[PDB]
């Protein structure tokens, strides 16, 4: 239906894609971030923010496909198969979610416009020769 | 993190089983509906509901499930065992997905109240045994 | 007939000789940056600003030379004469193409005034000796040198 | 990007396509009318207007495109090939700019609103089958 899920919030995938692939934090550590941060608000009777139901969707999408690809593998007796099957989820469908949670959490955390400033200047950064450029990666940070 | 989709509004995945699984319309019967009546809310970068977000991000991970299931099949060869995974696929996350797009989209046609309404009087419907039980089934309708 | 293209903006090809090739990011590197940045407005019906404007055209015919240059090497059939011409477009073209999408996107970015006194400053350190000028070269940035957000 | 060149002043690549191809004028006569008309205001400091801009822009971006088929032709063993590769930059890169030349110079000249409802009567004419055709083609003029 033509739907992107950021442009709601004032991204896109083009913009989202403007980061490297291996910039954005693993599934795991983004999820031990959200249930360390806002587990009491995910898990809550309340429309807390557009992130929040998001991210909760998105928490149940990785539930099923998590589960479907288990569950192959379990009835599975190849685990070179498997393997490729694991690199092609995490490579395609592992680097979405990776977006999809570091984008809400990092709203929830900082504010939605500082992490559209943060991607549009990590990505003229690592664009920009470094002789040219800050020496030191920019970052978000809550401490002054 | 227990999350469940439907008390962020005030149902639950208990609620829900007052239906069967033979109630809900199939995956392309609720985004026909979809596309027909909600497209451009949906394509839309406003945040016009919780029902509309959650919408979004339920849309792209079927979209994302399929994916993965067609990438699969096309790389297998065997037509038994990838009837056999598209049956446990079609049941299971077919099965959510029908859920929850039959919920939110009836909720934004008929109101969310109406919904759950309408789910308490169908699981009294449905509970009664057959012998004392209508034949006029209670339905969402806007009209007589 | 003689046109400097930034003599519109306040700028000269004289001004911009001094930036080495070493200073522009590569086309693709810049094309994602207007891409990302300013997409929904070059893909619109409005003059929005002349940076705009020269931003299409020079992406235009960017293209046009790509196409050219593609077709060329294609029916060309040594790798070593393809490479020896897309060397040569690079080395030519492309610095040139990349010294314009940088000027006009850290104009709309930073500001005119501001990009017209960074090159100003960049000539006086790249004119100057490296026994006698700072190392670090001055930096054009949206961020602070530390670069944290918060 | 899919950028149209027309579209910020109101045309498209599918209102400029009622003309045929072999309808633009030589790429040397354009240049010549416009430095003659405005080459004072395209040599100028100032965004005298969007049209001159992307004028601008068009002509060097030109100058550029020959330099490389020159150098391309010179280096190249055969001049059996020189004249199918000038033969290929002509027929594409050649017609495009033609157009957009064509386009940006009527338009400083008349004005942007006849050169659109131009192209919509040139659009009536060229599809008029010949019998009812009249041979008096479709002509930008200022008396």
């Amino acid at each position: 239906m033509d739907i992107d899920p950021y442009k709601e919030f004032g991204a896109t995938v083009e913009l989202l894609s403007f980061l490297p692939s291996d910039f954005f934090p693993s599934v795991r550590d983004l999820l031990d971030t959200a249930s360390a941060l806002y587990r009491e608000a995910l898990e809550s009777p309340e429309h807390c923010s557009p992130h929040h139901t998001a991210l909760r969707q998105a928490i149940v999408c990785w539930g099923e496909l998590m589960t479907l690809a288990t569950w192959v593998g379990v009835n599975l007796e190849d685990p070179a198969s498997r393997d490729l099957v694991v690199s092609y989820v995490n490579t395609n469908m592992g680097l979405k979610f990776r977006q999809l949670l570091w984008f809400h959490i990092s709203c929830l955390t900082f504010g939605r416009e500082t992490v559209i400033e943060y991607l549009v200047s990590f990505g003229v950064w690592i664009r920009t020769p470094p002789a040219y450029r800050p020496p030191n990666a920019p970052i978000l940070s809550t401490l002054p």
